[PDB]
C-alpha cells in the first residue's frame, strides 16, 4: 500500500489510473518527491499530473500529451476522485506519434513508464531532477541564474506601510506595527485557525489588506518551486479575493510563474485590481522570492496584459 499513513491524498489516488496509460507506476519512495505528498496534504491532482508530466516526458500538459479522454479527474465533496465527468485525461496516442519524430524513444518512455532524458534522448528511472523545465513551454518571464539557503524573509516594515487600517495575516506570524492584524493560521494561537490546504474559510471577513506570508520550499529548480507554490495562490491568494472590502490589497508572497497553473491563477486574480505589480524588497533575500502585490479591488470587467508583470519578473530575476 503506496499510501499508507496518508489521510489527505485523495489527489494521488485519483492520478493512478491517469499515470497507468503511460505506463508509469509510481513507489511510495517516489509519491514523496511530491512535497504535499510527504507533508500529506490536499491537492490538485491536475497540477501534480503537470508536474510528473515534466519530471517523466520532460513535457508539460500544453504538449497535448495526456489530452486523451480516457479517465476522469473529477472533485465530488472536496475529494479527488475518478467518478464522471467532463474533465478527462490519459496519453495521446497521436500526439506521442507526432512528438517522435523529435523524440525517438518517448513512444518506449510512455509505454514503460520510464523518464525521458530531454538531454540525452535515452530512458531512466524515476528521478525529478532529470527534467527541470518544460521543454515546450516558452518561458513568459526569466527563472534566476542562482538560488541560495537564506534566512526567512521580514515584511513587517513592507506591509506596515502598505495604505489600509484592517490586516489579515494568511500563514506565518507578522507583526504589523500601527494596524490591526488578525491573523489565519493552523496554529493554536491565530485568530483564525484552519488548515491553510483546505483554503481560506468561507466565514473569514473582510478586510482592507491581505497579506499571505506564506514560502515554498526550493528544492531543485525555480521552476520547481514555482509550480510546488501555485495550489498556494490558489487556494489562498486567489480565495483572498473574496475577502477584500472594496478597493482593497492583497499582497502574497511568490516566484513568478514559471509553470502553466501559477500564470494562469496570476491572471485571474490581477483581473480583480485596479493596480496589479510584482516587487522584491530589500528584505526579501531568498532569490526566487517576489511579493504580486494587487492594489484596488474592485467587480469591473478588465483585461490584464501578463507582459507587465513578466517585464517586472525579468527584471527582478536577472538584475536587469
Amino acid at each position: 500500500d503506496v499510501f499508507q499513513n496518508k489521510a489527505n491524498v485523495c489527489w494521488a489516488k485519483a492520478l493512478v489510473p491517469v499515470l497507468k496509460t503511460a505506463g508509469i507506476d509510481m513507489t511510495t519512495e517516489q509519491w514523496n518527491t511530491v512535497d504535499y505528498f510527504e507533508t500529506d496534504k490536499a491537492h490538485s491532482a491536475e497540477i501534480v499530473l503537470n508536474q510528473l508530466c515534466v519530471r517523466f516526458f520532460g513535457l508539460d500538459l500544453d504538449s497535448g500529451l495526456f489530452s486523451a479522454p480516457t479517465v476522469p479527474l473529477s472533485i465530488r465533496n472536496n475529494h479527488w476522485d475518478n467518478s464522471p465527468s467532463p474533465n478527462m485525461y490519459g496519453l495521446n496516442k497521436e500526439v506521442v506519434r507526432q512528438l517522435s519524430r523529435r523524440y525517438p524513444q518517448l513512444p518506449r518512455a510512455v509505454a514503460t513508464g520510464r523518464v525521458y532524458d530531454m538531454n540525452t534522448g535515452t530512458l531512466r528511472n524515476y528521478d525529478p531532477r532529470i527534467n527541470l523545465v518544460p521543454v515546450n513551454r516558452r518561458l513568459p518571464h526569466a527563472l534566476v541564474l542562482h538560488h541560495n539557503e537564506h534566512p526567512q524573509s521580514d515584511f513587517s516594515s513592507f506591509v506596515s506601510k502598505l495604505k489600509g487600517r484592517t490586516v489579515l495575516v494568511v500563514g506565518e506570524k507578522l507583526s504589523v506595527p500601527g494596524k490591526m492584524v488578525d491573523w489565519l493560521s493552523d496554529r493554536p494561537e491565530a485568530t483564525f485557525r484552519a488548515r491553510l490546504d483546505l483554503g481560506i474559510p468561507g466565514d473569514v471577513p473582510k478586510y482592507d489588506i491581505i497579506f499571505v506570508n506564506v514560502r515554498t520550499p526550493y528544492k531543485y529548480h525555480h521552476y520547481q518551486q514555482c509550480e510546488d507554490h501555485a495550489i498556494k495562490l490558489s487556494m489562498l491568494t486567489k480565495k483572498a479575493c473574496l475577502h477584500l472590502n472594496p478597493g482593497g490589497t492583497c499582497v502574497s508572497i511568490g516566484y513568478g510563474y514559471a509553470d502553466r497553473a501559477s500564470e494562469s491563477i496570476i491572471g485571474a486574480i490581477a483581473r480583480q485590481f485596479k493596480f496589479s505589480r510584482v516587487c522584491k524588497p530589500k528584505s526579501s533575500l531568498e532569490e526566487t522570492e517576489v511579493l504580486f502585490v494587487f492594489i484596488g479591488y474592485d467587480r469591473k470587467a478588465r483585461t490584464h496584459n501578463p507582459y507587465k508583470l513578466s517585464s517586472t519578473l525579468t527584471n527582478i530575476y536577472t538584475g536587469s
